[PDB]
């Protein structure tokens, strides 16, 4: 489908968008910062495909308390103007708040078991996401965005993130050397990465992609976790450790800056962050 005529500022070849940060990876994946994209062009591209975005969130046991603000703020900031399908995974279907949705946006509640240990609640998201890719997501959305629930949207999160596979730079480590990254360092674990390997430390709280690529990632991580379990070992940062191993070996096609995953209480508001889009409560 052809784009219509649009009037916007000419991109200048001899003026970089950002002089302060890396905006492309060494494997030529964009790193998404404010100033790198014209959202008007991207909106047109994705609307012409009638794109549908799925957003998964787990609200198990006491984490149902976070849904109201998560969902209300998503309505303000997440893919506004596009088709969105929220998928709320919960052990308490009656506890999901009744949030008023904009046109072209729907919510489905998916009842799942609650594990006793929070580590397992966190980890088993991979199995559950993969199982639901297997039928539901394949037919209903084009992309899946998988996030933590104890968060709020404060600024635009849109189609600029969409790509076959993305990860997000963890806010605690975007300035760190790879030696300092908290990857799993025990060779006995499937998540093992040595001190001399690694591109970035990706956050387990924000990843996604096409349904096919997310199904692959989540299936791979769940299987790695099952091998670790049979061997009596649990990765240092659980699902996030396996995510990082996956993304080292299967490079993402975009990387999101820490604009997309932030904690203002712990880290302030650095000058390199022009927007805080999705933040810890
Ligand atoms: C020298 C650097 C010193 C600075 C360290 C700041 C980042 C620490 O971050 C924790 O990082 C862990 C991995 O190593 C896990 O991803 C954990 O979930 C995360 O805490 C989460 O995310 C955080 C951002 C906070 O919201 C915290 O409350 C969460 O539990
Ligand atoms: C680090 C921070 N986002 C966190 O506390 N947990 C990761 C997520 O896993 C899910 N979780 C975890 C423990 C729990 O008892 N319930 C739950 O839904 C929530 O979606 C959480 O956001």
């Amino acid at each position: 489908v052809s784009l219509p005529r649009m009037v916007y500022p000419q991109p200048k070849v001899l003026t970089p968008c950002r002089k302060d940060v890396l905006v492309v990876t060494p494997w030529l994946a964009p790193i998404v910062w404010e100033g790198t994209f014209n959202i008007d062009i991207l909106n047109e591209q994705f609307r012409l495909q009638n794109t549908t975005i799925g957003l998964t969130v787990f609200a198990i046991k006491k984490y149902v308390a976070f849904l109201k603000l998560f969902l209300e703020t998503a309505e303000k900031h997440f893919m506004v103007g596009h088709r969105v399908h929220y998928y709320v995974f919960t052990d308490q279907p009656a506890a999901v708040p009744r949030v008023t949705l904009g046109t072209g946006r729907q919510l489905s509640v998916l009842e799942v078991r609650a594990y006793k240990r929070w580590q397992d609640v966190s980890m088993r998201r991979m199995e559950m996401i993969s199982d639901f890719c297997e039928r539901r997501f394949l037919s209903e959305v084009d992309y899946l965005v998988c996030v933590d629930v104890d968060m709020e949207f404060r600024d635009h999160v849109g189609v600029e993130i969409l790509t076959p596979l993305f990860g997000t730079l963890h806010p605690g480590f975007y300035g760190s050397s790879r030696e300092a990254f908290t990857y799993e360092r025990r060779p006995q674990s499937q998540a093992y990465i040595p001190k001399d390997e690694g591109d970035f430390y990706y956050g387990g709280a924000f990843f996604g992609g096409s349904v096919q690529e997310v199904q692959r990632l989540t299936r791979a991580c769940h299987q790695a976790m099952m091998v670790d379990q049979a061997n009596g070992i649990e990765a240092v940062w659980h699902d996030e450790s396996h995510l990082n191993k996956y993304l080292l070996r299967h490079k993402p096609t975009k990387v999101l800056s820490p604009e997309y995953l932030w904690d203002q209480q712990l880290l302030g508001w650095p000058a390199v962050l022009r927007k805080l889009r999705f933040t810890a409560v």
